[PDB]
């Protein structure tokens, strides 16, 4: 979620480009980024955000049944640019956005907005109503090229914020050996107990509800080895895109 990042992380780009959301949201999925060539001070204009995918995709919840997607998106501006307030857009504007609500990704960061989670079925594609700074107004702002950052996510990702895995990615063996056992649990989920016959060792790697098996009992396999497919149907993306702050004389 949009919340992790904002909780755990100062600034959501690293020094590579990189955004955090990439940390948890492993797989990757395209994103687009629009916004006008040029923009005169002081005047709102539209950052429109592209985060598509399948929509007949179905992905693993936290609970183990299958579900619909969530997005959700970061918005990073140059400083001094921000969010339009509700009375400089217009009734048009409003809605083509929706039911919105954009927050600041801190308080202090008025140029980093962030949204989500919410469904994949309505906001595919989200407009962000950004209000340009004026240079007559504003000392460190000038008529530049300024860069514009997006990062834009689908689906549920594959680390918590404590590190543990959760149930949308795929599951390796904790040991190299033989499966020995498969228990299958009623509500859902199995036990695997693998021996290790080279380390003398035996270890049970438990599968949670919802994914697929890949393994059987008897099958040697390696240490690392996935014994799940990977359920991930989901992914993160990043883009960026470049305005100019044009001088009203030009
Ligand atoms: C980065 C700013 C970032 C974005 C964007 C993002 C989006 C996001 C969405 C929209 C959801 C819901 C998906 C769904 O289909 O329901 C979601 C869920 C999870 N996220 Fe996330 N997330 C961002 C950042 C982070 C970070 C930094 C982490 C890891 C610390 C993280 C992880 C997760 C996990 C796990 C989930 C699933 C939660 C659950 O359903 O159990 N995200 N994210």
């Amino acid at each position: 979620y949009p919340i992790f990042a904002q909780q755990n992380y100062e600034n959501p780009r690293e020094a590579t480009g990189r955004i955090v959301c990439a940390n948890c949201h492993l797989a990757s999925k395209p994103v687009d980024i629009e916004v006008p060539q040029a923009v005169l001070p002081d005047t709102v204009f539209e950052a429109v955000v592209k985060i598509p995918y399948d929509m007949q995709l179905k992905q693993v919840l936290a609970n183990g049944k299958k579900g619909a997607l969530n997005v959700g998106a970061v918005l990073i501006l140059p400083e001094g640019f921000e969010l339009a307030p509700p009375d400089r857009i217009s009734p048009e504007m409003k809605e083509k956005i929706g039911n919105l609500s954009f927050q600041n990704y801190r308080p202090n960061k008025k140029n980093i907005l962030v949204i989500g989670p919410v469904p994949g079925q309505k906001y595919s594609e989200i407009t962000f109503p950004i209000l340009a700074p004026d240079p007559a107004t504003n000392k460190d702002v000038h008529f530049l090229k300024y860069p514009i950052y997006v990062g834009g996510n689908r689906g549920r990702g594959q680390i918590y914020p404590d590190g543990s895995k959760s149930n949308n990615t795929v599951y390796n063996a904790t040991a190299g050996g033989i499966i020995s056992k498969i228990l299958r649990k009623e509500k859902g989920g199995y036990e695997i107990t693998i021996v290790d016959a080279s380390n003398e060792r035996q270890v049970i790697d438990i599968i949670p509800r919802g994914l697929e098996l890949l393994v059987s009992e008897g099958e040697s396999i390696k240490l690392d080895q996935p014994l799940t497919s990977n359920p991930n149907v989901g992914g993160f993306g990043q883009g960026d895109a470049e305005i100019v702050l044009q001088d009203p004389l030009r």
